[PDB]
């Protein structure tokens, strides 16, 4: 506690102007500092669920020598609404590490979905977040599907801070070996989806990875990110939202207001 909210930030108005609930938790690696808000309440991880699934196919890698290079043919029936990359290969097949990168840069949802069949499902993806030490973590659904995102389910959600702890643990703690962890940043620095969440909130002279959600419905919309701003040391957060009616819309606009709050609030000039 004695490090969290030193700087109190205007999340309330915030997310009173949104409309919704606005989940954020930051840590600046450096002194522990944080800021916090609403930080343990559950929110739907959407499409941010990849960064975790990408880390646990590296994590398998580690093992599995051969498992980045190994290709994979999938069929027409794996083709699911938006999967920019997944649709171009369809007739020669991707490999492993291609569709970690496409689940991660383009949010790529048949990518997605043939990534978490080899991890054994929703469950392995959940072990895989136990195994680091994420409790909170629960991914319940296949993601072929249009998974509805509805107030008070939570399937498929977990918490800005948990979210938080456990990209630090693989981007930047000990989770991943070395090669891999690099491997994973470089991925997350290569998102191409993220420019109007908390990039915004970012100077373009600091490097940053990060990955993103968007559920339809109930103003549902997230990102989070590994930030490295120059001279001190990176920062991890998470910014999540959802909103308590159905017609209800998510705000990029929004997010990247709350990364700004975040880092002024952990006291980082950007
Ligand atoms: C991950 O979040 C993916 N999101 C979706 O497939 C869903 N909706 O997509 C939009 C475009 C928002 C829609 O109106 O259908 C979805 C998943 S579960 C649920 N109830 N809806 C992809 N990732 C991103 C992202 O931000 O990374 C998107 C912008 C949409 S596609």
């Amino acid at each position: 506690h004695m490090l969290t909210n030193l700087v109190a930030e205007p999340f309330a108005k915030l997310e009173q102007d949104f409309g919704g609930s606005i989940g954020v938790y930051a840590m600046d690696t450096g002194s522990g500092a944080t800021v916090s808000y609403r930080a343990e309440e559950r929110f739907p991880l959407c499409s941010s669920f990849k960064g975790f699934l990408a880390a646990a196919v590296l994590a398998r890698s580690q093992q599995q020598a051969g498992l980045l290079d190994t290709p994979i043919r999938y069929g027409k029936n794996a083709l699911v609404r938006w999967s920019p990359i997944s649709e171009k290969y369809l007739t020669t097949g991707m490999t492993v590490a291609e569709l970690s990168a496409a689940a991660v840069q383009y949010s790529d949802n048949a990518a997605a979905n043939l990534l978490l069949k080899e991890l054994g499902g929703p469950a392995g993806l959940t072990a895989f977040m136990r195994s680091i030490g994420d409790t909170t973590f629960r991914l319940d659904r296949w993601q072929l599907e249009l998974n509805s995102a509805i107030p008070g389910d939570a399937r498929d959600t977990s918490s800005p801070r948990a979210v938080t702890e456990s990209l630090q643990k693989l981007t930047l703690g000990s989770a991943l070996a070395a090669p891999q962890r690099q491997q994973f940043v470089d991925w997350l620095k290569g998102n191409t989806t993220g420019n109007h969440r908390i990039r915004a909130a970012v100077p373009a002279d600091w490097a940053v990875g990060d990955k993103t959600g968007t559920c339809g419905g109930y103003g549902t919309a997230n990102d989070y990110a590994v930030v490295w701003p120059t001279g001190r040391a990176p920062i991890v957060l998470a910014v999540y939202t959802r909103a308590p009616n159905k017609d209800d819309k998510h705000s990029e606009a929004v997010i990247a207001a709350a990364a700004r709050l975040a880092l002024e609030g952990l006291g980082v000039n950007g």
